[PDB]
């Protein structure tokens, strides 16, 4: 038996992206569109700074920038939390610890406008130092790669998650950038709450040779795992 969300995704699907944000007083927008498919987990996105130039690095913002669109092994469809949660959608929330810097706190609405899916963030950072890494401008613009682990918060009827993201530093070294995650689903129906896994995401960043505004390309993979059969 196929379940009610899982069916709004088993063809391509447009994604739109907003966000709103503030660190340190800077106050920018973003705007993406593109494409998502579910059966294989892949996403291919491009990202617009809509006010300028955008006064962090690219890379501190593409986990905030739709884990709804993981492909899901047909042995684990009963532990996706988030096509369940659709097409009234999930809120998405975090804090983001940048080691002996500033943080990000995000807050996230995610759920369908007809046939597109959307996402719609708004984003504070605050404490963050102003000859850091982060405001400074010293990461690569590299991709990242890491795995997400999912628990079952049957308190709230939602996920927690937790996962830490390495970021390139210019000189060799390395940003650690701590996530803790929360989703709730925004509906009152059903959800279906998972046993322990792990989302394996990989997110690689190119440039547009076209584009003249402050901008990012991303393609991205995102497939569940850590349970057997």
């Amino acid at each position: 038996m196929v379940s009610k969300g899982e069916e709004l995704f088993t063809g391509v699907v447009p994604i739109l992206v907003e966000l709103d944000g503030d660190v340190n007083g800077h106050k920018f927008s973003v705007s993406g569109e593109g494409e998502g498919d579910a059966t294989y987990g892949k996403l291919t996105l491009k990202f617009i700074c809509t006010t300028g130039k955008l006064p962090v690095p690219w890379p501190t913002l593409v986990t905030t920038l739709v884990q709804c669109f993981a492909r899901y092994p047909d042995h684990m469809k009963q532990h996706d939390f988030f096509k369940s949660a659709m097409p009234e959608g999930y809120v998405q929330e975090r804090t983001i610890f940048f080691k002996d810097d500033g943080n990000y706190k995000t807050r996230a609405e995610v759920k369908f406008e007809g046939d597109t899916l959307v996402n719609r963030i708004e984003l504070k950072g605050i404490d963050f130092k102003e000859d850091g890494n982060i405001l400074g401008h010293k990461l690569e613009y590299n991709a990242i790669s890491d795995n997400v682990y999912i628990t079952a918060d049957k308190q709230k009827n939602g996920i927690k998650a937790n996962f830490k993201i390495r970021h390139n530093i210019e000189d060799g070294s390395v940003q650690l950038a701590d996530h803790y995650q929360q989703n709730t689903p925004i509906g009152d129906g059903p959800v279906l709450l998972p046993d322990n896994h792990y989302l394996s995401t990989q997110s690689a960043l190119s440039k547009d040779p076209n584009e003249k505004r402050d901008h990012m390309v991303l393609l991205e993979f995102v497939t569940a795992a850590g349970i057997t059969l």
